[PDB]
């Protein structure tokens, strides 16, 4: 799609079963999401968050879905404030920023 | 032009003399600018930052260059972990997202 700026560029991803909803945020290096689970094994992380750090978890080569647009990548997943996804996912994309 | 996102999106930015850069965030509401100066009146604004609440001054119908084209709008002058430009000014820009 072509996303406009006027308002939050909120968009439906879905991962398996689990539809939600998150930001496209250029300003994020990493996607982060609270509202969906994993199966298997994760890797834990660091990021940056009210208290200083927040650990996370991070799953790999995760099938989503974005916008109907379907790509695999990093996702980590535990608390934010806003569901986001990061420039990780929107170079799987191929999405650019566009003036 | 048409910016790819494997990298942060910083583009030069210019205000009156004064030559800098800042990066291009679609998660940012306002243009949130540490390192410039700007005449005149401006109004108290609170952003979230550090420690909870950061005092940032609001300069309205700024004239500003990103990435070589010029736009007018507000401009928030403060304290910020990166100068940001946030969707008000990329709206002005027309600046899209795409994929
Ligand atoms: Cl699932
Ligand atoms: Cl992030
Ligand atoms: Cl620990
Ligand atoms: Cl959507
Ligand atoms: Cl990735
Ligand atoms: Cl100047
Ligand atoms: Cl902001
Ligand atoms: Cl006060
Ligand atoms: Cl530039
Ligand atoms: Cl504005």
């Amino acid at each position: 799609p072509q996303i406009t700026l006027w308002q939050r560029p909120i968009v439906t991803i879905k991962i398996g079963g689990q539809l939600r909803e998150a930001l496209l945020d250029t300003g994020a290096d990493d996607t982060v999401l609270e509202d969906i689970d994993l199966p298997g094994r994760w890797k834990p992380k660091l990021i940056v968050g009210i208290g200083g750090f927040v650990k996370v978890r991070q799953y790999e080569q995760v099938p989503i879905e974005i916008a109907g647009h379907k790509v695999v990548g990093t996702v980590l997943i535990g608390p934010t404030p806003s569901n986001i996804i990061g420039r990780n996912l929107m170079t799987q994309l191929g999405a650019t920023l566009n003036f």
